[PDB]
This record gives structure tokens, sequence and C-alpha cells, in this order.
């Protein structure tokens, strides 16, 4: 806490929706940290800063979709995000501080951090510095949600668990529906889904949760 040939058709095609669903990411988490900002008002100036971070990933991560040529596919990525984004705006509404940070601070974290690093290896000399850049600048020991969570652990169990189970299922529909456009860009989906469960494991232990409740909670992917 063998490379592809990028300048294929094919190669091309997929990355237009995985460069999108990245581009897209990083916006909504700038959109997110902000709008956690009106529930956790003391918490704004970190969160700023949090926000003006992913902004400059999305720079680098257009700069991607640029340097092959490929016109990123923005509607699919908006499509793609639409049930978490859904989940997370209802949440907000309702002022619901624990589900909008498991949302957006673990689970799309975890789902960052296993993409880059599966990417990185298989990636263009020029997005490779950009992604390695970006885990290198995914930064806090804990971030301002594992610090919350552990924290306010005691207040919010039961929240935290109903969270888990309506959207690490969206998480994993996320990856079912993109792992061929993965597979492209020679990533493979064993290796995503392994490190993302790595990467929650890690957090929901920090945050304070046993062994038998991280079970139970990744039991819930199903
Ligand atoms: C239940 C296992 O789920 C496995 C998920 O593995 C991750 C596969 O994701 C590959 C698609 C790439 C999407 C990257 C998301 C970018 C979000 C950046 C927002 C920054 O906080
Ligand atoms: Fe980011
Ligand atoms: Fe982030």
């Amino acid at each position: 806490h063998a490379l592809p040939d990028f300048t294929s058709d094919r190669y091309k095609d997929a990355y237009s929706r995985i460069n999108a669903i990245v581009i897209e990411g990083e916006q909504e988490a700038h959109d997110n940290y902000i709008a956690i900002g009106t529930l956790l008002p003391d918490h704004v100036e970190e969160l700023k800063r949090l926000a003006k971070m992913e902004m400059r990933h999305k720079k680098g991560f257009t700069a991607c979709g640029k340097n092959l040529g490929v016109k990123a596919d923005m509607d699919f990525a908006r499509e793609f995000f639409a049930p978490l984004r859904d989940n997370f705006q209802t949440a907000l509404g309702q002022g619901k501080t624990p589900t909008c940070l498991l949302i957006q601070a673990l689970l799309i974290e975890a789902f960052a951090i296993s993409a880059y690093h599966t990417y990185i290896p298989v990636s263009d000399p020029f997005a490779r510095k950009i992604t390695e850049g970006v885990v290198k600048d995914e930064y806090t020991h804990l971030n301002y949600g594992e610090a919350w969570l552990k924290a306010n652990l005691e207040s919010c169990r039961e929240e935290l668990l109903e969270a888990n189970r309506e959207n690490l299922p969206l998480i994993r529909r996320m990856a079912d529906q993109v792992a061929g456009d993965a597979a492209v860009l020679q990533m493979d989906k064993e290796d995503l889904i392994e490190d993302f469960l790595i990467a929650y494991q890690e957090s929901l232990t920090e945050i304070g949760f046993n062994t038998r409740e991280i079970t139970r909670m990744a039991a819930a992917a199903l």
C-alpha cells in the first residue's frame, strides 16, 4: 500500500474501446472525488488534488490513443461505466459516503491497478512510459477512502457488505465485457482477475476486515 502489432487494424479497433474506457474512468474518478467532497467537506483540498491527478492521467491516456492514430470510442466507454456510475449516483444522493468510497476508492482503484499492471509488459513504448508514470506517481500510504473506512469501520460494516454485494458483480461483468479486446492487447483475463482480487483483498485487510469476512466478500462476485 509476444508484443502485439500496434499498427494493425485489429489492434487499433480493440484499442479504440480499451483506451476510451481508461479515459472515461479517469473523468469519472475526477467527478467522483469532487462529489465525495460534498459528503466530506473537510476533505475538499485533498480530493481536489486527487481530482487534478486523475485529469493529468486522462490527458496522458488521451495521448496514448492519439500516438497510435486511434479515435477513442467514448459512447462505448460511457455505457460500459453506466451501471457503476448509476449506483455511485444513487449512493451520493442518499449521502452514503461508505458506498461512494467503496466504489471509487476501493473497487475502481483495484480494477485500474490490475489493468495497468497487466497492460504495462504488452504496451507500446509511448503508452508504457505514460502507464508506468501513472503507477509511479492509483500516492498516500492510505487513500482518502483505506483511511476513512479504516477509521469509520464500526459505524459502516453493514453498508460496506451491502455495497460490495451490489457492486463487486458489476466489476466482474465489466472484466467479462472487455476480456475480448484485452486479449487482442495481449492481456490475459486470469492475470487481470488475480491482480484485482489481490489489490481488493489488500485494501479490505487494511480497512480492518478479517480473512473469513474477505472470503465472503470476494465470493459475492458470483
Ligand atoms: C472480479 C474481478 O474483476 C477483474 C477486473 O480486472 C480488471 C480488468 O480491467 C481491464 C479494463 C481496463 C479498465 C481500466 C479502468 C480505468 C479506471 C481509471 C480510474 C482511476 O481511478
Ligand atoms: Fe486514475
Ligand atoms: Fe484513481
